[PDB]
């Protein structure tokens, strides 16, 4: 048996542990409304589905952590402390960097935040002179470690139901024909004539475009966003 049980609950449990994407986060969203029976369902679903093979998209378990890390059920409170100190996807470096708080932001969607703390973390990983700088040569972003751009990747797409993270950027700017100003149009990185302000003309939650976040500055050209997108991480 895949599962324990729960009535009204039940096909929203099969849906939430076998459905599609789509039907897997309705159902979530529902039983967040369903009191301390669809919490201790979602629970479960994030102990359960672990085991999953291949690895599903990381916003299904990211999204089950969200509604949980919201729950004002002191039980679950408790079950992501003894669980999930420091949430649901791993945090990897090549270089002792620390990823928590920008977990800890993005579950909380204080998305103008994480995206500050992922540009300094761009600066941190290249070393002392670059994190002074507090900006990046492109030369720099072609030796970022794998492990660092893939945890911050896999941390944006797991709390922006996929929406954001350097990997979306590449796939959208691969299907645009590799044409930056088409891509420009595509995320919404364009004001008219000039690049949006800011941070006040961007959008900072889940209806912005997809691949709107990170932001990578285009003031200085697409250079260090050229490398980014074509960097090993995303073919590795």
């Amino acid at each position: 048996p895949e599962f324990m049980v729960t009535p009204a609950l039940a096909d929203l449990q099969e849906q939430l542990y076998n459905g599609n994407e789509k039907s897997q986060l309705a159902a979530m969203s529902t039983l967040s409304t369903a009191g301390t029976e669809g919490y201790h369902l979602l629970q479960e679903f994030l102990k359960d589905s672990a085991t999953f093979s291949p690895p599903p998209a990381p916003w299904i378990r990211g999204q089950a952590y969200r509604l949980l890390f919201h729950s004002p059920e002191a039980s679950v409170q408790a079950f992501l402390q003894q669980h999930y100190p420091q949430g649901v996807i791993p945090l990897r470096s090549d270089r002792g960097v620390d990823y928590q708080e920008l977990a800890k932001l993005l579950v909380a969607e204080k998305f103008e935040a994480a995206d500050r703390l992922t540009t300094q973390k761009l600066c941190e990983l290249a070393g002392p002179l670059a994190q002074k700088r507090r900006w990046l040569y492109f030369t720099e972003v072609e030796q970022l470690p794998i492990p660092d751009l893939q945890t911050i990747d896999q941390l944006w797409l797991a709390f922006s139901l996929g929406r954001f993270g350097y990997s979306v950027q590449r796939q959208l700017w691969l299907g645009c024909g590799q044409n930056w100003d088409r891509l420009w149009e595509k995320i919404g990185w364009r004001q008219g004539k000039r690049w949006p302000r800011y941070p006040n003309e961007f959008i900072w939650d889940l209806s912005a475009p997809r691949g709107h976040l990170p932001l990578t500055n285009q003031l200085r050209g697409v250079q260090v966003l050229n490398a980014l997108l074509n960097h090993p991480a995303w073919t590795a």
